[PDB]
């Protein structure tokens, strides 16, 4: 056995989510994919991933609603990764409980480094 | 009340001051250091709750500052720099920074990122 950090990607662009998933798996992470916001809420709470990569514009429940609903029962890092790149969007996402806010398109190594920085802070806490 | 203590490490003195004044107006206690070697000693001595860290600095660059304070300073470090290449950002985070923000940053974004890091303390 070998327990890797568990990542959940929440992203409704299915191909994009999969390409991101494959990259992160090649870099020492165990990664699942969820494409619906309401499914993501229940899955985050029950599966308790070590970190969530969270899209904002989602069917069922947008990323801000996801944060509101999971944060009472889920305390691990949330990294928002979204095409909603305006300053107000970033402030709102962070104020709603996201620990990082990353603009699409993100360079794969940057996304990986930002994930690792959040996991490091948690593990050192 | 006890305000969060922030240290801005930035060699552009005017920029450091404008950033300082904005953060003070938003409930933070903020000091300014302009030299990298002075920052190392000051960070370890004063133990601010968060450091806003420039990279290109006299005396010691921000990556060196991060390296040398981390054994004695575990609080969040937010790098804020004009070194915006992808390799620069990855290296800064791998060096021990918690966040890496490109200049010019909008003040409200900077404030929100500082608060996001302080939430985790
Ligand atoms: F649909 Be995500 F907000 F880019
Ligand atoms: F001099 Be800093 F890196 F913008
Ligand atoms: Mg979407
Ligand atoms: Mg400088």
């Amino acid at each position: 056995e070998e327990k890797l950090p568990k990542i959940l990607i929440v992203e409704d662009d299915e191909r994009l989510a999969r390409l991101t998933q494959e990259y992160l798996i090649r870099n020492g992470l165990e990664v699942g994919v969820e494409t619906d916001g309401n499914r993501a809420i229940r899955r985050i709470i029950s599966e308790q991933p070590d970190l969530v990569v969270l899209d904002v514009m989602l069917p069922g429940a947008d990323g801000l609603t996801v944060c509101r609903e999971v944060r009472p029962h889920y305390h691990q890092p949330i990294l928002m990764l979204t095409a909603r790149t305006e300053d107000m969007d970033q402030v709102l996402g962070l104020e709603m409980g996201a620990d990082d806010y990353v603009a699409k398109p993100v360079q794969p190594r940057v996304l990986l480094a930002r994930i690792r920085a959040l996991l490091r802070r948690t593990d050192k806490t």
